[PDB]
């Protein structure tokens, strides 16, 4: 059996990220959604309503899971059998940051890196980019899941 | 049932490719080497030579069978029952030319790619620099895999 | 009353362009594209006729081929502004070398645009080198420039 | 009735900015600096009054404090254009990001202009950096600027 | 008479900078490493450790000597009758933003800046990264002279 | 003493190398320029008229000297007993080509190669872009050295 994790903040989950969930989805045995807890950053969801918003938005993924995540990653990914990460990418100068944690990863624990392209629509999506515009009534409604997007409206009130 | 074609013209094949093709090996249940021929332009070696070159130095890989083709990309990967392609990058100039062919096949036919970062040793290496050096007498002994470096050299004289 | 430039070789046009036509249309009084000749699909009289077929809802803009340096296009019609759509950082750095070059011989400026998100991923080349192998680009080309892709290929 | 807003903190303003209001001043009917309030050495009536002291010489452009959406600055004045410098491609990756959700959002445009080449390692950060430890950046701010800089030093 | 300054935090010295303290050292007569505290902020190691750390791994360079400073690092260079500063790079934006400060540094003060590419298998290291993966238990000892590894490791329990 | 090459095909040369030739004599106590033949493109200039107009345009610096140059850079580099060179960068993706180059040179013969930030005046400049200008008209005069503007226009007309 084929898997990887896939890592990130998610706070909130955006479209982009969705749409490498299910491109995961479709290419691995399991796939398994990392929430990386920050004690330092405490952001705009909980862990759980995070885990929660990824949950309702995969509901059709039997085969990926959403955990909350602590510390180093690639311990993360071996605790579980894996030994690979999939991440999407939305620029060159993205690539050359994940570039260096990817090629750190490989040489610390031995876990690889793939990466996707983002789907053309979404290479202007963040969270904190749709955070930021939303807390000014900007409308971000289709940057973001269904779920995601009344929750966030609700936050912001 | 998980699969993915790796992409080259392997004129010759690299240590940087084989390191490609040793991790998706390690990750899909098999892949498929598609050695990709311009009918137009010959190049250093012939079709067989660069499947010979890279059947050489993945024995070791029982999941990894090699193949040449032409023409689309996405109908080689297709007519084998397989939707994705996995390709390395060491730049981030790679993943920008990359990423508007991997969004074209995506948009055209489905297929995904996924990207590996270049193992650090081998970011320099480059099938046309490896040839351009050789050409005039510089020793290109240790980017090569063994099954190369004295065909080029025969080549070359 | 301001205008712009906006240049290419347009082999064929693609809905990438078009989108940059509109909004220099929508900011400047007066665009003027211009189809350069450098050898490739179409001809200079196809791609302007592309062009035109889709822009006529842009009444302040047109079409015309040109020559030589770009900069003396632009002068001899009374403007001094380019305007270019971008894709990528490296796209700008070839373009900036460019624009730093037109500004400093004659004084004409550039104005560079992001491109859409959906047109990402297309280019006049890649486009054609996908549809001459029977790859379907009509989601990525005007109406009229499609049909007559399908044309020349046949 | 065309025209644009370049925004930025300007904090202070340097000839890099300078420039490009020049070059936005000579290429549409209306522009206007938007000072953004964000928590820097300026006050914004200070960054806005170095701004008009050193654009006397553009009769139309006007300086202006701005808050909230860019966006909803450029559209509350009846503009949907904005109008920003860029040095490098990375610079470019930034922005586009931003540019691409400004027009999503509320259809404002973003043009961006290259850098003129004397100024490509100008920065405000960088300049009241180097003039806080006593290196000379009198070449790199306007007459003016470069006063009122020395005396928040002092 | 020929000299070069090669300036950093050096929070700790890495194998990627010690590469090119041996690089300037092999091309100009004398070099001087200028490690720059920031007098607002400590580090992980106090100025004495930095400079220890860096000793101990260039023992072998008899034309290197060790100093720190504060403020523009160009009155470092020219306070010791220098004009040259030598730094390493790894990426693309790497040097936009080291281009800046350059041609800033030359500006001001006449003082030049060569820039050295960084070995490969250090293209992904730096300071920053090795002691955020170190907070978190990964295996970091091949990225950093021994005259590192072990202190790191007492810094941090 | 020290020394290092400076490469290219300086066809012509322009105010942006004659500033790196500067910035390279000012630093290393023997500069050679290499004026590179080649065989496939015959450029404008001849070799030798090349290497007259460099040698024009740096006649105050008595330890530059100019000498063409074929086959293998390192090659050229270590024949005259030096191990280094110097070339000048105009933007981040210059760095990356250059990178895999400098990476290539200092894997197959030991040399090194230090890189200077153009002067920000002459980044949009090259010998390509102004040939490309002059011959339509364009007034590149401030872009290259005296000598060789005049040379320029009478092979024009
Ligand atoms: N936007 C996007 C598209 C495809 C793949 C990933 C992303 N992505 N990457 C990082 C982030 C983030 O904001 O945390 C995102 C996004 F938020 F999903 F857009
Ligand atoms: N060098 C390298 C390392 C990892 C993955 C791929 C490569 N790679 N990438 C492009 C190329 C090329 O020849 O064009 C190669 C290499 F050839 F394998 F080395
Ligand atoms: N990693 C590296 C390799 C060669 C030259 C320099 C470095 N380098 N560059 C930046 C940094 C940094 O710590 O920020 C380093 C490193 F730290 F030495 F590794
Ligand atoms: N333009 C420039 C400025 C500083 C250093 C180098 C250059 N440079 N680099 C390559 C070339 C070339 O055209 O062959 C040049 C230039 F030509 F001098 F501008």
């Amino acid at each position: 059996m084929t898997g990887a994790v896939c890592p990130g903040s998610f706070d909130p989950v955006t479209l982009g990220h969705l749409d490498v969930f299910e491109r995961a989805a479709a290419q691995f045995d399991e796939v398994i959604v990392a929430v990386l807890i920050n004690p330092n950053k405490a952001g705009m969801f909980t862990v759980d309503e995070r885990i929660e918003m990824i949950r309702e938005s995969t509901a059709d993924l039997p085969n990926l899971r959403v955990e909350s995540g602590q510390g180093l990653l690639v311990d993360f990914v071996r605790e579980r059998g894996l030994n690979a990460i999939v991440k999407g990418l939305r620029t060159g100068t993205d690539f050359e940051y994940e570039l260096q944690m990817a090629q750190m990863n490989k040489h610390i624990a031995g876990v690889d890196t793939f990466f996707v392209a983002t789907a053309p629509a979404y290479s202007f999506v963040s969270s904190s980019l749709a955070k930021e515009v939303a807390t000014y009534g900007g409308d971000v409604s289709a940057l973001l899941p269904a779920s995601v997007h009344q929750r966030l409206l609700g936050k912001l009130r």
